[PDB]
């Protein structure tokens, strides 16, 4: 009824592209595929599930404290993802058989075809199929929230989508985006919530719903929503479409100096968005107008979302669950490298697969 130990697969090595790879036997024919700086990803079979994987070989990992403490953030977020519209966890795991000799970590999840930019290069998207990658992705952020947890930068290259339309999030724990990364031109900044891109106040699950709207309106109009060439030019075009902040929402940001700012600015009423999405199915438009509110208290949740009639045809309470709790006290805890070192490893070698 129990089971008190573990039983190790065997390994084999094996260099692909300048660098070593251990692996399970498990795993067969590795095919370098790319990177991201984080580490070198191989698309891979996995015999034992039947499945076509990625193997990530995670990069220096334990370099420094801030690189350490990464690396379990990381594991930590994937290892707690349980949801089909929500990038989980496959395996993990290290050839090491001490934390002795401890030192690389492997991360194995679905093989991803396509994300939301390659769908929408490849053909034009109907507004059904608007509501249904809408709905997968309110499902998820449903099910994110539940336990606390922000994704904090929602992006078509973070949506994976198949050839039947089914849809995961992707990239959770990642190294923060650096100012460099968010200056100008830039896709990594134009589904940002306008609260932390100008830091106005402390953020919560809410930015997530913006970015959904920019999303949303993108797959719609088939046009980027805000894409402004620098913060400020991007806030213009927000305050254009969204007003000019009244005094209830001036007075819950922090700051002063963007209070002082946004105060300079010429006043501008809302637009109506009928007219700005012209001829968009009017369910669309109106769940766009509860999610483009400057005001983050006053956006609408994805729970509420889920109910909205825009997803009449996929929406049952019954087929919407919730998480269980995420504890982030780590995220306050100041350690030593060894220690994050130490917690991670912990992490990989109690890993249980899935059913």
């Amino acid at each position: 009824m129990l089971e008190m130990s573990q039983e190790r697969p065997t390994f084999y090595r094996q260099e692909l592209n300048k660098t070593i790879w251990e692996v399970p036997e498990r795993y067969q024919n590795l095919s370098p595929v790319g990177s991201g700086a984080y580490g070198s990803v191989c698309a891979a079979f996995d015999t034992k599930t039947g499945l076509r994987v990625a193997v990530k070989k995670l990069s220096r990992p334990f370099q420094s404290i801030i690189h350490a403490k990464r690396t379990y953030r990381e594991l930590r977020l994937l290892k707690h993802m349980k949801h089909e519209n929500v990038i989980g966890l496959l395996d993990v795991f290290t050839p090491a058989r001490s934390l002795e000799e401890f030192n690389d970590v492997y991360l194995v999840t679905h093989l991803m075809g396509a994300d939301l930019n390659n769908i929408v290069k490849c053909q034009k998207l109907t507004d059904d199929h608007v509501q249904f990658l809408i709905y997968q992705i309110l499902r998820g952020l449903k099910y994110i929230h539940s336990a606390d947890i922000i994704h904090r930068d929602l992006k078509p290259s973070n949506l994976a989508v198949n050839e039947d339309c089914e849809l995961k999030i992707l990239d959770f724990g990642l190294a923060r985006h650096t100012d460099d990364e968010m200056t100008g031109y830039v896709a990594t900044r134009w589904y940002r919530a306008p609260e932390i891109m100008l830091n106005w106040m402390h953020y919560n699950q809410t930015v997530d719903i913006w970015s959904v709207g920019c999303i949303m309106a993108e797959l719609l109009t088939g046009r980027t929503l805000f894409p402004g060439t620098d913060h400020i030019d991007q806030l213009k075009l927000i305050l254009r479409l969204v007003g000019t902040p009244g005094a209830e929402l001036l007075k819950k940001i922090s700051s002063e100096s963007a209070r002082n700012y946004i105060q300079s600015l010429t006043q501008m009423p809302k637009m109506n968005f009928a007219n700005v999405f012209i001829g968009a199915n009017p369910l669309a438009v109106d769940l766009l107008e509860k999610m483009l509110v400057l005001d983050s208290d006053k956006r609408i949740t994805a729970a509420q979302a889920l109910a909205h009639a825009y997803f009449a045809q996929y929406h049952d309470p019954d087929d919407e669950p919730v998480a269980d709790p995420y504890d982030q006290s780590f995220e306050s805890r100041d350690l030593l490298i060894d220690e994050w070192k130490s917690l991670t490893y912990d992490e990989v070698i109690s890993f249980v697969p899935p059913p």
